[PDB]
């Protein structure tokens, strides 16, 4: 036994597709967590025993190409040296000298076609080419050149490229196949009769959280303030609506416009500037308030009163100088009077509560997508009584993580409070559940990716929602 498919249970779709792009230059679209780096192996298997002896795996990344490495060490029964990975660090002389000896090998595109030119290396022997994220395979990129000398100087050849979509355009995706040469695409979406057995529901419970009078009231005046600043740029043209819900990227360009203007010698729109300016500091706020809460709003108000009274800033003093501004920081003090800061958090304390009510045993994670409400998460939670403890992932404020993370798995800990960047987290076992204080991408795709896989997963996982904010949307967005 060549593969040790006793230890990877390949499934009905995972058999199926092998059988066929077997002996066929085949595009296999699976969604991601789907195996097919799995069928590739499978297919390399069978290459291996029937024809010559060299398979070759592409990979865009250094990381890839590593990984890809272990995991064909792992399920393939090969001495351990015949399985090489040429990442293009080692001596130009080694890496002829491991793709001499190896039966099979995983590398980056760019070496491989360097070695190539060279004349280092030949493809002749090569009875399988596996490109991994094989729509990369346009334009200038290594693997059309590969691809092109693989398909003239190969004895038995077979082109497989895995990807989780082969293009958008029907251009892109015919650039693709004739460069690649694909004679056959193999195609399976998570609901093929052929998947759903092996696809788990996932549920995530969306709840939305409703908000506390003072909380939407001092919302409401910024976005009004933040209105009547935009409506001079969009009278102007420089955007489409002075709607406060209009994205941020498309105020800066509104800014820049005005700037490009002014470097052409027009200097019109020169006046402009001024709201512009005041709309980013409104926008801002509302970004604080809606993301962090009253009192980082405060904060920053207040750091926004030391340019008004330093007296650079003309936009931060015509900002206090609106009566609105002025509500606002009477009700942003009749806050801090009652201990208001975000009905989030409220609601975060009492699910997390009920939980570990019903198991205090439970290990629950927390993600957020911005480090700073990380922190606040973190504090406001030691601060009830409850054992929380922070993960983010060394870039400002590395191995701690491991450590950190074997704590939580240990029971020392019962919440992990992370950004994008502990998604890790998830691979920890039996974690009951996961809330989501605003939806975070990455993190919500991982699990619906695991779902594919066998990897854990949460018992339960919430996403919370601010009733009529950007959480709403994005919620229905999202279909």
């Amino acid at each position: 036994m060549v593969l040790r498919r006793d230890l990877i249970q390949p499934r009905i779709y995972q058999e199926v597709i092998y059988a066929k792009c077997k002996e066929t230059n085949c595009l296999i679209v699976l969604p991601t967590g789907l195996g097919k780096t799995l069928i590739a192996m499978m297919i390399a298997e069978y290459r291996l025993t029937k024809y010559g002896g060299k398979v070759l795996m592409l990979a865009p990344t250094k990381p890839l190409v590593l990984q890809h490495a272990e995991s064909f060490r792992r399920l393939f029964n090969l001495p351990p040296e015949k399985i090489v990975a040429l990442t293009g660090e080692k001596s130009p002389e080694e890496r002829s000298k491991a793709w001499a000896r190896a039966k099979v090998i995983v590398a980056t595109p760019q070496t491989i076609e360097n070695d190539l030119l060279a004349g280092r290396i030949s493809l002749e022997d090569v009875s399988l080419i596996v490109f991994d994220e094989a729509h990369r395979a346009v334009g200038n990129y290594a693997y059309v050149f590969i691809a092109r000398e693989y398909k003239r100087q190969a004895k038995n050849p077979l082109v497989i490229g895995l990807t989780a979509s082969p293009g958008s355009t029907p251009e892109k995706i015919m650039e693709v196949i004739n460069n690649l040469g694909i004679e056959h695409i193999e195609y399976r979406s998570e609901n093929s009769p052929d998947v759903r057995p092996y696809v788990k529901g996932i549920r995530f419970e969306w709840v939305r959280v409703d908000l506390p009078e003072i909380y939407k009231e001092v919302r409401k005046l910024l976005r009004e303030m933040l209105r009547d600043a935009l409506k001079p740029l969009a009278e102007t043209g420089l955007l489409e609506s002075s709607s406060p819900d209009i994205p941020k990227k498309e105020v800066l360009r509104a800014g820049q416009i005005i700037n490009e203007e002014m470097a052409k010698g027009n200097h019109d729109l020169r006046g402009l500037l001024l709201y512009h300016a005041m709309a980013l500091k409104l926008h801002h706020a509302i970004e604080l308030l809606e993301t962090q809460g009253l009192s980082a709003l405060r904060a920053y108000i207040k750091k926004l009163y030391e340019e008004a009274k330093a007296g650079s800033t003309k936009a931060s003093k015509e900002i206090f100088s609106d009566k609105r501004m002025k509500k606002a920081i009477s009700l942003l003090v009749q806050a801090k009077e009652i201990g208001l800061d975000h009905p989030k958090m409220d609601k975060l304390k009492e699910i997390i509560r009920e939980q570990l009510q019903r198991k205090q045993n439970s290990k629950i994670i927390v993600f957020t997508n911005y480090r700073e409400t990380a922190k606040k998460i973190v504090n406001e939670l030691v601060k009830d009584g409850i054992k929380a403890k922070r993960f983010v992932g060394q870039a400002s404020k590395q191995r701690e993580q491991k450590l950190i993370l074997d704590e939580f798995a240990r029971g020392e800990f019962n919440v992990l409070v992370a950004t994008s960047v502990g998604e890790e987290g998830l691979d920890v076992p039996e974690v009951d559940l996961v809330v989501f204080y605003e939806p975070v991408p990455s993190a919500i795709r991982s699990i619906q990716r695991r779902g594919r896989t066998g990897r854990h997963m949460p018992g339960r996982v919430i996403i919370l929602m601010a009733k009529g904010t950007r959480d709403e949307a994005y919620y229905w967005s999202s279909r």
